[PDB]
């Protein structure tokens, strides 16, 4: 297993222009589109992010494209933030790929924002950090997926996935 495989497991795949959980237009692989309300605003940025008068409808190829970027992003995104950076310099490989999520899924701000977890987290109080991000509205609205995350960053192993 790897970051792919496991961002791949838990956004899905769709080639048409799709709402997420919550409400946001999005594509491919999880990548958000627009905020907006919009389907016009929506299917403009798409455009703009495939380089081409789309029609709201993309390919695979296309769609892995997106992807890599947006996963590339992800990391740099962690590695040029002064809260984030230092968490993830801690820890192995499978807990790097956890962090490597929810920052996918929520940005590098939200994610910035669970400071007590990511203190626990440098400490290696695994447990203990397991429970304060549960009690999160990210938990809240998406469970499943947040369980998985959760498991893995506790863990270190990749059974949720398995
Ligand atoms: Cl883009
Ligand atoms: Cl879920």
């Amino acid at each position: 297993m790897n970051i792919f495989e496991m961002l791949r497991i838990d956004e899905g795949l769709r080639l048409k222009i799709y709402k997420d959980t919550e409400g946001y237009y999005t594509i491919g692989i999880g990548h958000l589109l627009t905020k907006s309300p919009s389907l016009n605003a929506a299917k403009s940025e798409l455009d703009k992010a495939i380089g081409r008068n789309t029609n709201g409808v993309i390919t695979k190829d296309e769609a892995e494209k997106l992807f890599n970027q947006d996963v590339d992003a992800a990391v740099r995104g962690i590695l040029r933030n002064a809260k984030l950076k230092p968490v993830y310099d801690s820890l192995d490989a499978v807990r790097r790929a956890a962090l490597i999520n929810m920052v996918f899924q929520m940005g590098e701000t939200g994610v910035a924002g669970f400071t007590n977890s990511l203190r626990m987290a440098q400490q290696k109080r695994w447990d203990e950090m397991a429970v304060n991000l549960a009690k999160s509205r990210w938990y809240n609205q998406t469970p499943n997926r947040a369980k998985r995350v959760i498991t893995t960053f506790r863990t270190g192993t990749w059974d949720a996935y398995k």
